[PDB]
């Protein structure tokens, strides 16, 4: 549109009182693009001077505009000259709530909210506006698609007005409701020229002020008052030739409002005449309004003409530009009431002040809004705003991350800025510097600032409103080699991955699978990628990690269990019953140890865990692995060669409990009581290969008679997030048998710390699903917490648990049926 040299741009960048950092806030289909596009063609700036080339993803655009000596006097705000530099920063239309959006606005001071003439203000509209308000962004309105109502609906004039009327009122509800008391009445007033009406597709729009001036010069009145009248309850009676503050002429008759008589009328008459082909009235009407056509335009018809005559009548572009310049704040103005909020430090601090003043001579205070993709071979550029001091190419800056703390040296990076550039839509342009108050990009920060961050030149500097990260590994899957022979390389490469990525984690699952875990899904992504193509460079099959379970019993076996050796000579009679959870834990945590003296040990189980004191000294072993939470207590009476079979009964128990009868999982909280034992006179028939199997079977039998169940692992998740999104937590948690434990708020500033239990086998995907429910606001952090017995029957293929088992057996190539106890029991 207009081309400027790089110097010209720096000159404009010097008068920051004539700059406007804004964006366009709008609903999903309200003309946000046809409208900004309209502006761009009118005022868009372009690079002056104009296999190999460079490009960046559009993130901002620059518009230039000159005003009239008079229009610059209505600017109730420190100005400097007839010129202006508008910054049209792009914002995410459809992206989740608070992350992509919040960050973008933060570098804007004003907004241009687009509302629809028919649908009025919808949810999203009200949502982003509330968002913008939160950061104290002043709103200015534009009701769009006024053409739909004029054609399709055929609406009246007072009908339409009333619409505009409402739409304005709702917006003013949201305004007052979320506006900082200290900022004053930011409510939009059509009569004050802060609300524009028009059609972005047709190309026309208008503010009341534009009409209040048209009529102001001709008939000789000051517009101050002509504006107040041209909207609301002010009527002008042709007859009385005077105005009134009541909608009824003395005689009791209804009059026509000004807005309708002086604004809408002219318009309506033009539609109706050109849209009905009244080739005789068009000429006289156009003449009357002072709309001159040129050349072949004189012979247009219908829609073709409505657009020409309408765009000449009220160029959408000038209405928008008006409001922008005359009502939206400049940095100098906004950075004064927006300084505290954007600074996380002392509101009296040296820097926090250089923001308010928007002083380019203070200590650098540049905020990075986001990292933008570019054709420069995988390099990203930093897009942000210079809030204080000034940036320079090759400058030495202190890059502070989201965790950085003034004292502590974490997230801090004392590197230098390669180049400072202009982000002109899809193109960039190098410059020498950029003072406080502007929008610029930075090349060479890539690797030190992932996303949001603050750049400073002061060592006693604080960070600007920062965004929190997820830094614990949580996203994990099971990695395995496709050709068994590559195993050595998979292993080889897992130590390679770890040695390079300090934010990755690798380990062996209880169920023997190698495991890769990472920060986010994107992180795991890059990780598994490199692993298979460089670290290990071997084909791998990635999958959800297999969960381990615990086979346990619910009560004392309904009946005694019997089992005879394959000698038909020796028999064993036992029963199984549950061990208490507080106890099982004690065994697990080593408070009750099989290696500790019977002295200390006997004491603890009697004097601290209710165990009958005699019991303590008749346990033969804990298991599996000699020290697990399962006991074999000897309750026999007159077995001659008892002490003779002990060593065997033990090795049998250490086997049974390592791989239970349900599906081979480890048993937990299982206490086996041997009620009696009968042996053969000779030791030649009570050997190992005779007793071991007897006990193995015997135990299984008692076990299944004891109302079997299974225990599932359970995580203990911790979450941090803003008060509003604490809803998503409970939202998703419910869809996964979750359970909120505690909800504590960190004193100081909003950020809740939700804590809950999460069934390990309901956690695949959780991290992602969380991002959604909270629009990228919360970040999880898991850890194993405990075992929990499932209520359902493990031998009923259809029950919850029973499905868990079933699939398991199929995965192992075992029978789908779980051999009931009868299979192990040997009746007398
Ligand atoms: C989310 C994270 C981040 O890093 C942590 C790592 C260190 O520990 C992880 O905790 C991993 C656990 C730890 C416990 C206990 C050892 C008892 Cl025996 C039962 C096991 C589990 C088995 O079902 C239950 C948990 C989820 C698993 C696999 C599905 C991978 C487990 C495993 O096999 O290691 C949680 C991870
Ligand atoms: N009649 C009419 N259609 C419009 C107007 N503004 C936008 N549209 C149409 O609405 C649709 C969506 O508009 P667009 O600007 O892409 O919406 P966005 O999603 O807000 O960017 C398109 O088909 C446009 O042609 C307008 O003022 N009048």
């Amino acid at each position: 549109m207009v081309a400027f040299t790089v110097d010209q741009m720096r000159s404009l960048m010097d008068k920051v009182t004539n700059v406007r950092n804004m964006s366009v806030i709008a609903h999903v289909d309200h003309g946000k693009s046809t409208l900004t596009d309209s502006l761009v063609q009118r005022a868009g700036i372009i690079s002056a001077a104009k296999e190999r080339g460079i490009t960046i993803k559009s993130t901002a655009i620059s518009l230039y505009s000159e005003m009239s000596d008079e229009d610059v006097k209505e600017i109730k705000q420190k100005t400097d000259g007839n010129s202006f530099l508008i910054n049209l920063i792009d914002s995410p239309g459809h992206v989740d709530f608070s992350s992509e959006v919040t960050a973008a606005l933060r570098v804007t001071d004003g907004a241009l909210v687009v509302v629809d003439t028919i649908e009025g203000v919808c949810v999203q509209t009200e949502t982003v506006l509330r968002q913008a308000l939160g950061e104290r962004i002043k709103p200015v309105v534009v009701i769009n698609k006024v053409d739909r109502a004029l054609l399709e609906l055929q609406v009246s004039k007072e009908d339409l007005y009333q619409t505009f009327a409402r739409t304005v009122e709702s917006v003013n509800v949201i305004v007052s409701t979320y506006a900082d008391e200290v900022l004053g009445d930011v409510q939009v007033y059509p009569a004050r020229g802060t609300v524009a009406f028009g059609s972005g597709l047709h190309g026309w729009a208008f503010t009341i002020r534009q009409f209040a001036t048209r009529y102001a010069k001709k008939f000789g009145v000051d517009k101050a008052k002509m504006m107040d009248r041209l909207w609301g309850d002010s009527f002008f009676n042709p007859k009385t030739k005077k105005w009134t503050n009541k909608d009824t002429d003395a005689e009791g008759k209804p009059l026509e409002r000004a807005f309708n008589m002086f604004i809408l009328d002219p318009i309506f008459r033009l539609f109706t005449a050109i849209m009905n082909f009244k080739k005789d009235e068009i000429p006289v009407l156009l003449e009357k309004l002072e709309i001159v056509l040129k050349g072949d335009e004189k012979d247009l018809e219908g829609k073709a003409l409505l657009k020409v005559v309408m765009r000449k009548f009220l160029p959408a572009a000038d209405a928008l530009l008006e409001m922008i310049v005359l009502h939206l704040p400049s940095p100098v103005t906004a950075q004064a009431y927006r300084a505290e909020q954007l600074y996380e430090g002392p509101a009296d601090d040296a820097n926090c002040i250089a923001i308010k003043n928007c002083d380019p001579k203070a200590d650098l205070m540049l905020y990075v809004s986001k990292m933008v993709p570019t054709s420069d071979k995988g390099r990203f550029y930093a897009f942000g705003r210079v809030f204080a001091g000034t940036v320079k190419s090759g400058q030495k800056v202190r890059i502070q991350g989201p965790n950085y703390v003034p004292g502590k040296k974490d997230d801090l990076f004392i590197k230098a800025i390669q180049r400072v550039v202009l982000m002109m839509g899809r193109f960039v342009e190098p410059i020498d510097d950029c003072p406080a108050g502007n929008i610029i990009g930075l090349v060479g920060i890539d690797q030190f600032l992932l996303k949001t961050g603050t750049l400073t030149t002061s060592e006693t500097a604080h960070n600007m409103k920062v965004m929190k990260f997820s830094v614990s590994p949580v996203v994990q899957v099971a990695v395995e080699v496709k050709n068994a022979n590559d195993l050595p390389k998979l292993v080889e490469g897992l130590k390679r991955l770890s040695k390079s990525d300090p934010c990755v984690l690798t380990y062996m699952s209880e169920s023997g699978e190698h495991i890769v875990a990472g920060t986010g899904e994107l992180h795991l992504e890059i990780c598994l990628q490199d692993l298979e193509h460089d670290h290990a460079g071997v084909p791998l099959k990635i999958s959800p990690p297999v969960v381990a379970y615990r086979e346990t019993v619910e009560s004392e076996s309904s009946q005694t269990a019997l089992s005879k050796s394959p000698n038909k000579h020796n028999r064993i009679y036992l029963k199984a019953e549950p061990i208490d959870e507080e106890v099982s834990l004690a065994i697990e945590n080593g408070i009750i140890n099989p290696r500790d003296d019977f002295k200390a040990r006997a004491r603890i189980m009697a004097d601290d865990y209710g165990w009958d004191v005699t019991d303590a000294r008749k346990i033969w072993c804990f298991g599996p692995d000699g020290n697990g939470p399962n006991l074999v207590i000897d309750q026999t009476k007159a077995v001659q060669y008892l002490h003779e079979i002990k060593d065997s009964v033990v090795a049998a128990f250490q086997w049974a409990t390592k791989e239970g009868p349900i599906f081979g999982e480890e048993m937990r909280s299982v206490r086996v009581n041997i009620l009696d034992v009968t042996l053969h006179a000779d030791a030649i028939h009570r050997g190992g290969g005779q007793i071991i199997p007897t006990m193995r079977r015997a135990t299984y039998a008692g076990f299944l008679l004891a109302d079997p169940k299974i225990q599932e692992p359970v995580f203990l998740v911790e979450i941090q997030c803003p008060e509003q999104a604490v809803g998503g937590i409970y939202s998703v948690l419910n869809k996964k048998r979750g359970q909120v434990v505690s909800e504590e708020q960190r004193p100081g500033t909003p950020l809740f710390t939700v804590k809950a239990y999460l069934p390990v086998n309901e956690s695949f995907g959780f991290t992602g699903e969380l991002r959604q429910a909270t629009g990228g606001q919360a970040f999880p952090q898991m850890v194993f917490d405990h075992w929990s017995t499932l209520g359902s029957d493990p031998l009923d293929p259809t029950s919850k648990a029973g499905e868990i088992v079933l699939a398991a057996r199929k995965r192992h190539g075992m029978k789908e049926e779980v051999p009931g106890w009868q299979e192990y029991y040997d009746k007398l």
